[PDB]
Order: structure tokens, then sequence, then C-alpha cells
């Protein structure tokens, strides 16, 4: 399906979870974009105003799309593939407790997966892939994409 047909992509953080320090939210999301820019020709820039390609949102329950959140647990986040408007946007369930670490739900690891969707990736059947639909914490300091993730993204870009 859809892919971004340009190399410079913008994102904007619509609002901030009260679960984390603001700078930690910024850094998690930045690091998650870097995972993908490492392996494609894409460049990502955070903008503070205006229409971004990728809007990052924290919201709970019904929040104006067809993908209502479900309280703590279950669905952690969802994202829309490349396109105009809501296309590219990544939404994180505020009913989760977002963290920089192994506690609650790790924002960085979740964001890597969601941004994969924002770039056009679907799910992987390989438990080793970040694009596998089940959340499982792994050490974020040594995190690496699986070969399956890299194959998937390189099928769309570069
Ligand atoms: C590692 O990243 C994620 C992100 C979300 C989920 S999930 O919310 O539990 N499943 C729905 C989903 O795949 N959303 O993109 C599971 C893992
Ligand atoms: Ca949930
Ligand atoms: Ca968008
Ligand atoms: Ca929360
Ligand atoms: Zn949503
Ligand atoms: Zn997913």
């Amino acid at each position: 399906g859809p892919v971004w047909r340009k190399h410079y992509i913008t994102y904007r953080i619509n609002n901030y979870t009260p679960d984390m320090n603001r700078e930690d939210v910024d850094y998690a999301i930045r690091k998650a974009f870097q995972v993908w820019s490492n392996v494609t020709p894409l460049k990502f820039s955070k903008i503070n105003t205006g229409m971004a390609d990728i809007l990052v949102v924290f919201a709970r329950g019904a929040h104006g799309d067809d993908h209502a959140f479900d309280g703590k647990g279950g669905i952690l986040a969802h994202a829309f593939g490349p396109g105009s408007g809501i296309g590219g946007d990544a939404h994180f369930d505020e009913d989760e407790f977002w963290t920089t670490h192994s506690g609650g739900t790790n924002l960085f690891l979740t964001a890597v997966h969601e941004i994969g969707h924002s770039l056009g990736l679907g799910h992987s059947s390989d438990p080793k892939a970040v694009m596998f639909p089940t959340y499982k914490y792994v050490d974020i300091n040594t995190f690496r994409l699986s070969a399956d993730d890299i194959r998937g993204i390189q099928s769309l870009y570069g």
C-alpha cells in the first residue's frame, strides 16, 4: 500500500502524557524515528506548529477516529499508514502508563512499532520482529530491528 513519496518527513507531538517527563517523551519519540531513519533514506524533523506528516497523540477511549481505545491493557496504540490528513498519525492510549523503562509500557518500543505503521509497514508473524502485534519489553538500550523488520522497511524505501 501507501508510502511517503518524499524524503523529508515532519512529526509533531500534539500533547504530552502526564505519565512521563516532557523531555523523556521528546527523546523516546526522537529515538524511535531514528530507528527507521537508520535503515532508510528518510529524515525526520519535529515541528512545533502547523500541519505535520505524522501527528503523535495521547488519548483515551473514544477520540475521534474509528479506533476507540479500551482502557488499561489490550490495545496500547495504533497508527495510520502514509497519506493525507490522519494518514501517518500515531495514537497512544493514555490509559496505559508510559515509561522510559521496563515498568508500565515502554514508549520508545511502542513508538518504534507505531512509526513502522506510519511509514507503511504491516504486522509481522515473527515474534522476533518489532512489528509483531504483541508487546513484549526488551532492553531498550541495546534494542535492534530484526532482519524481518529491515526486510519489510527496505521493501518500501531505499
Ligand atoms: C511494540 O509495539 C506495539 C504496539 C502496539 C501493540 S498493541 O497495541 O498491543 N496491538 C495493536 C497494534 O498492533 N497497534 O499498532 C503491540 C506492540
Ligand atoms: Ca488500552
Ligand atoms: Ca497526518
Ligand atoms: Ca497514562
Ligand atoms: Zn486513534
Ligand atoms: Zn501494530
